[PDB]
């Protein structure tokens, strides 16, 4: 149990990667606050609200004592080419995967620079490093989420804090001629898991990653690496 | 004269780098409308709100009957470490930098689109790349410009589009302690002016560049490469 | 105890990071096969050498049964710029560096082919990704150890094989030099010979399970800016 | 005419990129030297050597005296997985597509020190940043070439030298197999060697002259997704 009497945040943390993240660190000993738009405790948030995510981190604060990992991982996937893309959509992905990662970054990082350290894992995106046919504001945020990371390793790194960012390819959780052709695109021949996933996020929170700072973690089969 | 009769907008056209590129397009025979908040053809354009940036478009083609090529170069530089960052100065950065370049592509591609074709060159960053100390709202809207500019490649590039960045380092356009700091992370030994990003610019613009496409240009001095 | 009778070799495993990483397999398990110029079985072994690096893989199959694991980190660091490196310093990089890990790699693959499946980490480094003053050879050798992970991760991933890389900053193993190196990280100090055989024993487990053709930064935050 | 009596060498110039690239800087009013294995003064070099490579750089000086653009461009493509690739196929394409730009530069680097600046152009490709089945030496090679480039660039930067790389996709230089290779392009289509030598003569200009370090992706799309 690497995760003993630690207090996690994971946003987005009622399905998917966000679950199985919130369970692997549950399971390692951890007191995890989950948070999303509807249902460990767990905490309403709209990350994309700065009043709601100040609450959050205000009340994980006040139940437990302190604030020691943040994997701020809420995102939405509702996209389009662009001719296709409405501005309301791609508000709405700017303002969950990109506005709502800087939220939860600030508010964490304030209440660990007043700890004298901690660890931030955001949730990138092989959509942080390559675009595709369709996803247009969900790369952009995902971009956007890099780049982030990194200016954040390079102000706080200094300050015993740690940011980086995990970047799934496809995980299982459509038709099936859409399915096999994402299947195409990742190397190992499948799409991964959402535990998968989890298990790299609890490298990175752990001090088993303690000299790995700004750094984006692959976890994509190698769709990437061609 | 490259680009003779060749219909260009230039957004952020009226200072720095879309000056030199606007007046660069004149000197090659284009028709030129420079889109700026303030003050070749002039229209006042917020390129962060929709219905502007649709006008900016309706305004070009109605004038010279068609749109060749979209410089999305419109940005501010307005920034914090996070932890000092607002949340209004963040949105602002991100409206502009990036919300702004979306705009500006999407309706940009509809106008090429319904004549077979067009080129789009997106301002992008070495902090499309790279972070920085206090470079937060910025490079997450940078590192955004890249994504999108990757998209948009893939989805238009099968139909005659093409789609890159130009991604300058520091531009001579403060404290001399803070300029030589500046100076000394660019491993040519000074700044860029202006006009060297015109000429990359120029170059993406141009049919010498016509199989480029879903790429950014570093226009750096070297920054990027250590 | 991750790699209860996982069977590893590391090459470069006499000193620093490969130290490291072979003394931590161990620790979880393993039997470890250390290979290096000079002195856990101990074969020596010139991974610039085909003959030598077949051997050490025969010899550990022989041994052991199986080859689950190859840490492929032999390298010197002995460089210049370009207008002070003479050609054999040029190729004596390149032979430890990249073909040392391609030759490893070859082998290991046969081997993990014929059995049913590996794991391969290579060590990259930071200069896998950036260059550096004085940093010429090397700095090729790390960014071909890079491509060569991607290929191999694309050719060998639908076999049950998975190839990543590890890609240290500057470890701490001349004050003012040094100073000017830790100013560098943003973390304020070098890293550790441990702390990048942290990150060789995740990618090279089962919870890096969907891990294939990445390059895992352990810098400190060096490449971010 | 962005050449005036500039003083290039092309290498791996008698056919495709090289060729194209050679009769460009021609019309642009280049004094052209043309170096390949076999057939502007062309001049028989084996880029693999470095008695050849200082020979050919020694000749372009004492006929037009000073050498300004050196396009680094030789190389075979003659590669397989690593299990089929076999040693000496691996050394070959290491010796001629990397060791032979680090001979084309490092020569280039000493005459345009001592003219006191120049420009090279590096040919790299899409294979300097991303994998794919069966390319495996090629990739290692073109890797270590974008580093090389960045080290270069880092180094000679601030001694009036610029070092950048062309990164080409697939250039149409068994229709089925053209076809695979298309669809892994956006634009459609396979690039011309013509439009390789557009970005060369780009990055070689005083249009570039803020471009350092760079990588220039000339493919279509290719790396982007
Ligand atoms: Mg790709
Ligand atoms: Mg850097």
């Amino acid at each position: 149990m690497r995760f003993k009497d630690k207090v996690v945040i994971v946003t987005g943390g009622a399905s998917g990667i966000g679950e199985a993240t919130a369970r692997a660190f549950i399971r390692e000993g951890a007191k995890v606050v989950i948070a999303d738009f509807s249902d460990a405790l767990f905490i309403k948030t709209d990350v994309a609200d700065t009043r709601a995510v100040q609450a959050l981190i205000a009340r994980t604060v006040e139940n437990y004592g302190r604030l020691d990992i943040m994997f701020a991982n809420a995102g939405i996937a509702a996209d389009a080419p662009i001719d296709e893309l409405d501005e309301a959509a791609w508000q709405k992905t700017i303002d969950i995967n990109l506005t709502g990662v800087y939220l939860c970054d600030k508010y964490a990082i304030d209440q660990m620079r007043s700890q004298g350290g901690g660890v931030i894992v955001n949730c990138g995106s092989i959509h942080s490093h390559v675009g595709k046919s369709g996803v247009t504001a969900y790369a952009a945020a995902k971009g956007g989420v890099k780049l982030l990371t990194q200016t954040l390793a390079i102000d706080y790194g200094p300050q015993n804090i740690r940011v980086n960012a995990v970047c799934p390819g496809y995980i299982d959780t459509i038709p099936d001629d859409k399915k096999q052709a994402l299947v195409a695109l990742h190397p190992m021949g499948r799409l991964g898991r959402a535990e998968e996933v989890a298990n790299a996020v609890l490298f990175l929170a752990s001090d088993e990653a303690s000299f790995v700072n700004g750094a984006s973690l692959l976890v994509d089969g190698g769709y990437t690496a061609q």
